[PDB]
C-alpha cells in the first residue's frame, strides 16, 4: 500500500501468534514492542529516545507479519508507550518514503 | 525524492535562517528540534516519548524548508536527542510511506 501521513501510520502485525497494532516509524532504528510474551531466549539492552532511556529484552530472529508481509529480525521488548516498527523491519517489507 | 530506509532518513532543513539536519520521522506527530534560537512568542508544553517526557517550547506558524520544500507549522524546541520532522510537516511536503 501507499500510506499518507494525515493520521498515524498504524498497521496490524502478527507476532508470537498474537495480533497487535504498531506504528510504522521511520525515526526508529529498531523495532520496540510493549511488554508481551515471546518464545525465545533474550539479551538485556538499553535504548534511548526522547525523554531518556528504557531497559528492553532483545530477541533476535523473531518472525513478524506486518500487514501480511513477513519479516524476520530483532525485536526489542519493553516499556515503550507505543508499539513501533523500526527501520530494521521496514527495509524487509520494502517500505520507502516518497515526496 | 524517493528515500529507502537502510540508513536513517536525514535531510537538511533551513529554519530560522539556520541550516540543520533532521530525521524524517513518521512515528512523530509533531516536529521537535534541539535547542536553537527561534524568532518569536512561544508556549510551554510537555511531550512524551520512549523514556518519558521532555519540556519544550511550542512555536506556531514557523517556516521550515525541508529538502527545498517549504512548510509552515508548529515546531517544538527542547532537549530532544535528535532533530525530528513529524507528520505535522511531512503532510505539507507531500511525504508518503510506500510498500
Ligand atoms: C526520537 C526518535 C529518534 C526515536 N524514537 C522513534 C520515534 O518515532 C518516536 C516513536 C514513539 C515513541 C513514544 C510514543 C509514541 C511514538 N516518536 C516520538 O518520540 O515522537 C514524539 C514527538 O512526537 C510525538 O508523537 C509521538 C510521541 C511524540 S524512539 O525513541 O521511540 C526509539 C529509540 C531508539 C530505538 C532503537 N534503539 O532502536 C527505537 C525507537
Amino acid at each position: 500500500p501507499q500510506i499518507t501521513l494525515w493520521q498515524r501510520p498504524l498497521v496490524t502485525i502478527k507476532i508470537g501468534g498474537q495480533l497487535k497494532e504498531a506504528l510504522l516509524d521511520t525515526g526508529a532504528d529498531d523495532t520496540v514492542l510493549e511488554e508481551m510474551s515471546l518464545p525465545g531466549r533474550w539479551k538485556p539492552k538499553m535504548i534511548g529516545g526522547i525523554g531518556g532511556f528504557i531497559k528492553v529484552r532483545q530477541y533476535d530472529q523473531i518472525l513478524i507479519e506486518i500487514c501480511g508481509h513477513k519479516a524476520i529480525g530483532t525485536v526489542l521488548v519493553g516499556p515503550t508507550p507505543v508499539n513501533i516498527i523500526g527501520r530494521n523491519l521496514l527495509t524487509q517489507i520494502g517500505c520507502t518514503l516518497n515526496f
